[PDB]
């Protein structure tokens, strides 16, 4: 109807000193400053316009809040009556214009109160055509997709291209992993083809279980060199608009991100699952040295479920809360990239788990080894302590010489009677054997303490035959199982330790990125806030100053974290660096000449 009196308040009026509102020329000639509380003049109220103005980045605030500003600042005033503007126009703001609120809060005169904003209101401002769409600051670029948006920012998203590090150091990362990818590649493909070539042979427990090592290492090593093909390194990382694929797998995008994903992060997960395997085969190895043999073979059904299973649970787990994002640096896509807390329990629980586990194993191993090695070793010096106060005996002249190697004979055989091979029926056997010999050697004491040196010598000459028929007996089976370590066995445990040590290289990188990740993320909303803060409340003057990072990730430690994971491929490529396999290709080469 004609106006509202609601719609309005009674202001005196003043012309217009600007015939032109950000950008667009107004259809009015007079404006008061009444609406606006932080303006007494108009020029006042055009310099905070242009304080506001820096919300030209953020486009999709920018869009709703231009109407609101002119409406308040430039409003138009009309015999001594101001027009107020309504609350639709007020509240449409509020959603995207959100970083306001966090930033500095909404002035009490730009609040969508009631009184100040009042209902259904013809603004005048919807008259007005605000042809402004908005742009985005570096390092955002422009998108309307909603799933691209850097947090309280609508309509920029980050650029695909890594903000964090310069191109100089992109090139150089990827020269890196070129190199590392290329020669794990072929180091595991080589080592891969011999395992293929010999197949009969190789197919067997704990040497196939390097096979499937490898397999994984290759399989992961693709994945990482997918990137160098002619324009794939933007078709995984980069999104159709132009910024990172983050949360994927999202509706519209191509495959080619969760593709590269599942490549590297299953062949990743089932390669160190087969490492456990690897230190639990070494584990299992000793324990072989009993009377059971337990077999690697009736335990393979467990190994290729718990392989195959796990990584495909993760992946699955991961691919369903959608936390897929690609990385210009790496060059592929991965859990927890920007959501850091997923990849705590993605990438390093996992790996902290087969830490324990297979440090585990890897640490009780050694101790099987050593202790065995001792108790042989100790037992071998009791009985060489035996033999040595025997022939002392047989020679001794007096009582003195044959009661103090007698003595030391009695101390061995307690000693050597506490060693055990790595309530038993063989143990009863064993204990018992000793103490006949400690009571014979009990008896040849006596008469060395009466004086009778003959009778003990002639006790003493007993005493052969009691070690004989016992003690010598399980001597040659304790000096038989330990010559049962072959090899192949140790050689097992070494490519054990030094898997363990790189996982414990990656997982400590991984710990690293976890830790200050937290810390990079605010450093980049600083400098992306700071880039439009600094634009505006500054001097025309000189150039506008460029903002910088506080902090960054640390490209030393990225390749430390590839130096270990393809160092590990690599080792573990060398299983097959033996005679035999020089034997395995030669073979082949006269076949085909
Ligand atoms: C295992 N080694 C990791 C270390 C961390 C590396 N890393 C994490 C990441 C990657 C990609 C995207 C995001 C991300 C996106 C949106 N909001 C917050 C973060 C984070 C980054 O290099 C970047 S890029 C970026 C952009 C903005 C804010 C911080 C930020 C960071 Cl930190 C990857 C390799
Ligand atoms: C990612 C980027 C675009 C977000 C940053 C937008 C910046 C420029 C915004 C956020 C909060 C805004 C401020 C909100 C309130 C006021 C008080 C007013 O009396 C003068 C302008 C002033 C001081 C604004 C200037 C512009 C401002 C600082
Ligand atoms: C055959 C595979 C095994 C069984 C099925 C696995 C899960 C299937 C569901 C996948 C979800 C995929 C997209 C749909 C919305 C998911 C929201 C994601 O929200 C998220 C939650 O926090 C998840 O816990
Ligand atoms: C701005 O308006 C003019 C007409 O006044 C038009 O030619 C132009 O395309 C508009 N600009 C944008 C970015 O839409
Ligand atoms: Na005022
Ligand atoms: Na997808």
């Amino acid at each position: 109807p004609p106006p509202l009196s609601h719609c309005g308040r009674a202001a005196p009026c003043e012309p217009l000193r600007y015939n032109v509102c950000l950008g667009s020329v107004l259809p009015y000639g007079a404006t008061s400053t009444l609406l606006a509380g932080d303006s007494d003049s108009q020029e006042e109220a055009h310099g905070k316009l242009v304080l506001w103005s820096g919300l030209r980045n953020a486009p999709r605030c920018w869009a709703v809040i231009q109407p609101l500003l002119c409406a308040v600042y430039m409003p138009k005033c009309e015999n001594d009556r101001v027009e107020l503007p309504s609350r639709t126009l007020c509240q449409a703001t509020r959603g995207p214009c959100a970083i306001v609120e966090r930033e500095r809060g909404w002035p009490d005169f730009l609040r969508c109160t009631p009184d100040r904003f009042p209902e259904g209101c013809t603004n005048e401002v919807q008259n007005i055509k605000f042809n402004s769409s908005g742009q985005c600051e570096v390092p955002l670029v422009r998108t309307d997709n909603p799933k691209s948006w850097y947090e309280d920012v609508e309509g920029c998203g980050i650029q695909c291209q890594n903000p964090l590090f310069t191109e100089a150091e992109h090139q150089d990362m990827h020269s890196y992993i070129a190199a590392f990818g290329a020669v794990t590649g072929l180091c595991t493909l080589f080592t891969l083809a011999t395992f293929v070539a010999d197949w009969r042979n190789s197919n067997r427990y704990p040497a196939v279980i390097l096979f499937y090592v490898n397999a994984c290492f290759f399989v992961g090593s693709i994945g990482w060199l997918a990137q160098f093909m002619d324009g794939a390194r933007r078709e995984i990382v980069c999104r159709a608009d132009g910024t990172m694929r983050l949360g994927e797998p999202t509706s519209n995008e191509t495959l080619s991100c969760v593709i590269i994903f599942v490549i590297v992060y299953y062949a990743l997960m089932a390669g160190f699952v087969w490492f456990v395997v690897l230190t639990y085969a070494w584990h299992t190895s000793f324990k072989a040295l009993g009377t059971t043999y337990q077999p690697l073979s009736g335990k393979t059904s467990y190994f290729h479920l718990l392989t195959w299973s796990l990584p495909f649970v993760l992946t699955v787990a991961i691919l369903a809360v959608a936390q897929v994002d690609g990385d210009s640096v790496s060059g592929i896509c991965f859990v927890g990239y920007k959501n850091y807390r997923y990849r705590a329990g993605f990438v390093l629980a996992p790996i902290g788990l087969v830490l324990i586990v297979g440090g585990y194993f890897l640490i009780r191993g050694v101790m099987t080894l050593f202790s065995a090695r001792r108790q042989l070793a100790d037992l071998e010096d009791n009985w060489e302590t035996l033999n040595d106060n025997l022939k002392v005996i047989e020679k001794a002249d007096n009582a003195a010489q044959v009661k103090d190697a007698l003595t030391k004979m009695r101390a061995a055989a307690l000693d050597a009677q506490k060693a055990t091979p790595p309530d038993s029926p063989e143990m009863k056997d064993f204990r018992h054997g000793f103490d006949i010999l400690v009571g014979q050697i009990d008896d040849a004491l006596k008469l060395a303490n009466e004086g009778k040196v003959k009778e003990a010598q002639a006790a003493a000459e007993q005493l052969k035959t009691t070690r004989n028929a016992y003690i010598q007996k399980y001597l040659e089976r304790a000096r038989s199982t330990l010559s049962k370590i072959n090899e192949t066995m140790l050689r097992l445990g070494i490519f054990g330790f030094l898997a363990f040590g790189f996982v414990l290289i990656t997982f400590s990188c991984h710990f690293y990125d976890f830790f200050n990740q937290a810390e990079w993320e605010r450093s980049f909303r600083d400098y992306v806030l700071c880039q439009a803060n600094v634009t505006i409340g500054l001097p025309t003057k000189q150039p506008i100053p460029d903002c910088e990072i506080k902090n960054r990730p640390s490209l030393l430690v990225e390749k430390i974290n590839l130096f270990a994971m393809f160092g590990t491929g690599i080792a573990m490529s060398t299983w097959v660096w033996t005679k035999a396999t020089l034997l395995i290709w030669r073979r082949t080469w006269c076949r085909l000449t």
